């Protein structure tokens, strides 16, 4: 009832083993590639690319900056998925759990990007995160286009 999901799989035009790269082992690149939304991808705890690693990013919805502290839960290399929950920050506020799996199809014919979103919200009349997955395909566009 609290609990949902929300799947998004976009095409891109970019290589897709990079973008992979960029969401396994160099997630920090974002800020670079994408710094109107991100402002700071900062390790915490482990290593970059390793399950149970703690990062804390800086970002701006809205023009509004947030943060959170997400731990990588999931790695799945022969599907280039990896797996984040977010354990602190201002989501949080508005959601009990939440989980981001993105997962890059790298065919190499075309390759795409799917988001999904499992979340369980606080209470029955908090918005479902349509904002947030629109921020996360604006991290794509911006990273797809970032080479030109
Ligand atoms: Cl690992």
């Amino acid at each position: 009832d609290l609990s949902g999901k929300m799947v998004k799989q976009v095409e891109i035009l970019s290589d897709g083993i990079v973008f992979y790269e960029i969401f396994r082992y160099r997630l920090y690149l974002i800020s670079e590639m994408s710094p109107v939304n991100i402002q700071g991808v900062d390790l915490l705890e482990g290593n970059w690319g390793t399950v149970g690693s703690v990062i804390f990013f800086k970002y701006t919805i809205d023009g509004k900056e947030k943060t959170a502290k997400d731990i990588v839960e999931a790695i799945d290399e022969e599907t280039k998925s990896v797996t984040f929950k977010i354990v602190e920050g201002d989501l949080m506020e508005l959601y009990k759990t939440f989980i981001i799996i993105v997962q890059v199809d790298t065919k190499g014919e075309h390759n795409s990007v799917t988001w999904t979103f499992h979340y369980e919200k606080l209470k029955e009349d908090v918005e479902e995160p349509n904002t947030l997955m629109n921020f996360c395909i604006e991290i794509t566009k911006d990273i797809e286009t970032y080479h030109l």
